């Protein structure tokens, strides 16, 4: 209708998207291994009426031409892959990560996923799963008669059989490092998958190739700064205020145009 | 949005970091060998509106030009290395340092760390470690036939055997001094590794070379005096409240500007 | 549009700048050496209609003619250069100043900066810097075997060498005073640079030529009176409410002028 109303409508969309991101970040506190999301905006087309160059006379040049511009297209959303605060959970099946790296997982479809959540489990077969039956990889089988499981900072997992006075080594839990942590696609279930923005996964032992270490009895908390989220909430609410006010102003302009 | 909103957001971040380090410091009260960590801040941009010079006439000078300023960027959370108190544990294997000095430790990964905590122990192979396999330099092996172990205030550790009534020295436990005691970076367990900001660690025997003294049967408590850090908490809490008040004031600001 | 709306616009802008200053002061509590800021306002033009003199008859004079006037232009923001509270940081590497004076610093561009911050640090080459490798003036190098670094109230820095029982004089730490402390142009980083309104810098040893003393082991706190900032913030919230009411009244006047 008016060139102003479309611009204000894009502004409403941008503030709504940013509030969506804030709400998702806010709600996923107390979700282990969650990475705060941050939306990055970017303006669309500038429809030019007079080119910024475009010499008018033989001496004049017309500095700073007239172009109007529209829109606030949300160009991306990054994800902050910083180390989350560890907390002492005192459970032997909670393993957290100190440094870059992801646990690998086999999805039921056969393709591989990745996750930074160590709140593991043992299923009715004794294998190592994660809250959804997702077999960690490479498969780790805990013998039935084990009384404890110890997962060292080197990822070398061993169990203590009854009777035998030895922690028989039951496997090695290795991490995976990507070149672009932010580029991983999130599929829910606190699981990521491979995509060409991430790059080829580099599987490695914890400690080497820049991978992290493993802390048994710790859980990695979501790095959601409540203070920043709340100030963002205030600002987004006020920006939505202002943009709806712009829509209202253009609407009144149009209605007085119509009345004539 | 509004300039004051951005500036107060930076302030809220800064005071949240203050209270975070204060809470971490309370988390380590009565834990021997802990140092009161402190945060050092830094102001960001100053938006110049009128230059403080800006000759406004042939002769007029306009002193104290107008400029606004933003933000409270925290440069660092530095590590205060000050002398703390000593408590009586009455253990010969627990040593406390009085004055300047750091305990040399050969890290299990093969590097060098230092700690102001001397609750050493003896392992199965005789190496002098302290709650985590922290071996000192030079390597000292306690004889297996030892009866009593005594560590002198000068850094000499010795053992006594059956029959012979002579306290033959078995090892030298010398201190390590830093030009900069603060720049050290922790690697956990109160171990701090040599850093480019700490200065060259000079290996010097206790008593001589301007080092401190060794107290046997004593342990160095954390320098976290409850009274001082409670005073800090009260002040920082006031700062946090007033900054949040500025944020809400800018909110009410904008709300009345929009109810316009 | 309407003269009322322009005058009120300037009023809103002035109150906004005042709130910006208050918010910057409020955020910068607990920032070492920070100086409070105060905004000085200044009304704009007075558009005369009947001249205040302007003899009407051959004997009468028309006292107090009619002139309308506009605007509240904020003319300046002075920086209160009063001494802050010293607090016992107990660090051998933090030195505050008692009285007038700034630590000169050589920027990477080479131009002379000045800081009232005593959180000095040492780089990998051993010298004295300030939290970012800003090489203090005059050139000072702490020897590698130095143990304790004392900064005398006279301003001489000396180090405790390896073995030798002498605190060898290793450098001089001398301040700079200006005729116009308020005129220094802040550039962030807790740094002030000379401007043509500050006056030429005068270099002298601490304690002399009017400069202040050096207090080793202390840090100077920002001289921000929190309650004063609170009262200022309440006042500016009221003023902004009032000016928004003025804008609303002018707008309603216009609206039923057009509805006419």
């Amino acid at each position: 209708m008016i060139s102003s109303l479309w611009i204000a409508k894009t502004g409403l969309d941008a503030q709504q998207t940013n509030m969506d991101v804030i709400a998702n970040n806010l709600a996923n506190v107390s979700t282990n291994g969650f990475k705060r999301q941050r939306a990055v905006f970017e303006d669309l087309l500038y429809q030019t009426i007079r080119q910024p160059g475009a010499q008018s006379s033989e001496q004049t040049t017309l500095p700073s031409g007239l172009q109007i511009g529209t829109g606030v297209r949300p160009v991306a959303t990054e994800r902050l892959h910083s180390q989350g605060n560890l907390s002492q959970t005192n459970n032997s099946k909670d393993v957290a990560i100190k440094g870059q790296g992801f646990f690998q997982v086999m999805l039921p479809d056969g393709t591989s996923a990745y996750t930074r959540d160590g709140s593991f489990q043992v299923d009715q077969n004794g294998q190592l799963v994660t809250a959804g039956g997702f077999q960690v990889q490479p498969a780790i089988t805990i013998p039935a008669n084990a009384l404890s499981i110890t997962i060292g900072r080197d990822g070398v997992v061993s169990v203590t059989q009854q009777g035998q006075a030895a922690p028989v080594q039951v496997g090695q839990l290795n991490l995976t490092t990507f070149m672009n942590d932010t580029g991983l696609e999130s599929i829910g279930e606190n699981l990521y998958i491979e995509t060409q923005s991430s790059g080829a996964p580099n599987e490695s032992t914890p400690g080497l190739n820049g991978a992290g270490l493993l802390y048994q009895g710790y859980v990695e908390t979501s790095n959601v700064n409540v203070a920043e989220e709340l100030v963002n909430m205030i600002q987004v609410q006020r920006a939505y205020e202002i943009n709806s006010k712009a829509v209202s102003t253009t609407d009144q302009m149009l209605q007085k145009l119509t009345q004539l």
